[PDB]
C-alpha cells in the first residue's frame, strides 16, 4: 500500500546542533531507547534511556569503532547502521558487542562532495521498513543514478541493487515505507517522486510533506510507529503518515 498524505509535526526537542540524526528501535520489541549523533561526522554516539532522558539531555556516550560521515544511519534490532566516513563501506555495529560487520558498496559515491543528498551532505541512506533493510546510494559509475540495495539482514551483504534512474540532484532526501522509496523536491518539502522497490518500477507520488523549509538533516520512517522521524535546522520531528 502506498502512502496518500503526511500529518502535521509533533516536536520533540530543539538543540543547538543544526545537523544530526535520532532514531529509535523499529523492531516489534520494547524499547525505548533514543540514540543521536551529532554533526556530519564524529566517532561518539549518545543513548538516551528514554524520552524524559532526550529532554534533559542525559545521556550515555558510545564510543564507535570508526568513524560516521552524515545523517543517514538507521538503528535496527539493538545495532547501528552507518557510513564510515570517507570510504565506501557500511558498518553494522551491535550495541553489546566489540566487532562490528561491514560491507563495501563498490559503485557507490562517497567522497569528494559528490553527495547523494546534497543538503545533509549524505552519501548512504540505511532504512528499515516492513518489506527489508534497505541502503540508498548515487552510482559512482555515471555519478547521478540514485540506487538502493536490498540487504539480507544475517549476513549483512547485498542481494539486490536496484537502480531508480533517478537522479540525485532532483532528490532533496528520501525515506522507505511499506517497499516503497519516497523521495523528496530539493526543497525539502514536498515528496515528488517514488519507487516500487520489489515491483522495481516507478510510481506516482505527488503529496506535501512539511510547510517548513528550514534545512533538513534526516528523514526516516519507523515502521514500529508509522511515523516519519526528521532532524530540521535542530528540530527533532515526529510525523503521522497516512496510508492508502
Ligand atoms: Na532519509
Amino acid at each position: 500500500s502506498m502512502i496518500t498524505s503526511i500529518g502535521n509535526p509533533a516536536q520533540v526537542l530543539k538543540v543547538r546542533e543544526t545537523f544530526g540524526t535520532w532514531m529509535r528501535e523499529s523492531a516489534n520489541k520494547s524499547d525505548d531507547r533514543i540514540w543521536v549523533t551529532e554533526h556530519f561526522s564524529g566517532i561518539m554516539v549518545k543513548e538516551f534511556k528514554d524520552l524524559p532522558a532526550l529532554l534533559n539531555s542525559s545521556f550515555t556516550l558510545l564510543h564507535l569503532p570508526h568513524y560516521f560521515h552524515g545523517c543517514g544511519h538507521a538503528v535496527y534490532n539493538n545495532s547501528l547502521y552507518y557510513h564510515k566516513g570517507g570510504s565506501n563501506t557500511i558498518v553494522r555495529f551491535e550495541f553489546g558487542k566489540e566487532t562490528p560487520q561491514t560491507l563495501k558498496l563498490e559503485n557507490a559515491l562517497y567522497f569528494d562532495r559528490k553527495y547523494l543528498f546534497a543538503n545533509s551532505k549524505t552519501y548512504f541512506n540505511i532504512a528499515v521498513d516492513e518489506k527489508g533493510i534497505w541502503i540508498i546510494y548515487a552510482s559512482s559509475v555515471d555519478g547521478s543514478s540514485i540506487l538502493v540495495a536490498q540487504l539480507d539482514e544475517r549476513t549483512f551483504s547485498v542481494t539486490q541493487h536496484i537502480n531508480t534512474t533517478y537522479p540525485k540532484s532532483k532528490a532533496g532526501n528520501a525515506f522507505i515505507a511499506r517497499g516503497i522509496l519516497y523521495v523528496t523536491d530539493t526543497k525539502d518539502t514536498r515528496v515528488t517522486f517514488a519507487f516500487d522497490l520489489l515491483g522495481g518500477k516507478q510510481i506516482n507520488a505527488n503529496f506535501d510533506f512539511r510547510m517548513s523549509q528550514s534545512v533538513l538533516a534526516m528523514l526516516s520512517y519507523n515502521m514500529r510507529d508509522q511515523h516519519l522521524y526528521s532532524w530540521e535546522d535542530g528540530h527533532l520531528m515526529l510525523y503521522p503518515v497516512q496510508f492508502l
